């Protein structure tokens, strides 16, 4: 897992199942290229989304469908998704996890880096 | 007053409304001595908790009634309260807002404190 | 108006004073249409955004530039900015409230909806 | 794992390691007693508190001290700990898990339960 989400739930107090998540990196041109995409496990947990040798120096964006998961569960929440934008690997490769918490009107999100 | 709590409600996205809030201070037998308390307003506010001749250096304890919160909306929820402990300490003029978002199973804390 | 952002250090505990922020709204061809922009006081609140006339209906995307506050801090941070993207909706009388909390690898944003 | 125990540091985006936890029930008399207690591993997890059988129903308080991890690398904190109070297994036996994110001047806490 050099890129993995984690999401929970701040209302059932569970993993948040079932969360659509697309990740891009920004191109050469300045625009986002589609990078990987998934959608949470029943542990809330999305990994599989690419390789250590995929996964190159760059500017990344996750994005967390969090409007699709409340629609889906017949909630009306505010938010279209959880974006999440941040460079990665410039100082060599790392391994990220994107912890995510969500509420109808609220969420947070924590990155853990760790070396390889 | 140098003493001030926020409480918002990250379910209907508004301030938490007529919350209880209960205000403790710590005393020389490690009890927990009553300090204040109310109820927040429309605006999640709780003003006019105490003064700065009362507001001494010391271990701070508030206590906000989250449980009974959810309750009156129909929802069950994970904690009993939402505690939050502190050190008040004298090192420049300051004001302290202890700020707290609430959900179901899930509270955050943060201590905005400004001169 | 309908629209204010208030922004919060959680390291230093206080708000978070000269952060620019960038309003965009979301045009018919899928673009981000800039709307309003301006930077943070020292109460970490950006008013007079926006008007009643001029907010209608639509999706928006709130842009606050953390990484040069966390620079000018002298902290390296994970995030290159951090981005709110809602939906206003009518629906009875409403005032927006877009609230975040800072740190170096985290966020956290809350809507705090009143009429 | 019935009760687990999962701590972030929001400032240097990793797990917040050996952060002690002090776990406590209440009594049939109203006082908090001592029920387990242990400090975070490198990954920030604290298992090992307690079994099945002896996690009965009562109430729960899991203090992490906040103000001893802040203080141990040498930071100026504001809370003295971060403290999280439920009621567990009064429905049959649950399994627990409380996640907790640090920052110095703020702290939020999750709770993941699920049924064995």
């Amino acid at each position: 897992a050099p890129l993995m989400v984690k999401v929970l739930d701040a209302v059932r107090g569970s993993p948040a199942i079932n969360v659509a998540v697309h990740v891009f990196r920004k191109a050469a041109d300045d625009t986002w290229e589609p990078f990987a995409s998934g959608k949470t496990s029943e542990s809330g947990e999305l990994h599989g989304l690419t390789t250590e040798e995929e996964f190159v120096e760059g500017i990344y964006k996750v994005e967390i469908d969090t409007k699709s998961y409340w629609k889906a569960l017949g909630i009306s929440p505010f938010h279209e998704h959880a974006e999440v934008v941040f460079t990665a690997n410039d100082s060599g490769p790392r391994r990220y996890t994107i912890a995510a918490l969500l509420s109808p009107c609220s969420y947070s999100t924590t990155a853990v880096v760790t070396n390889p």
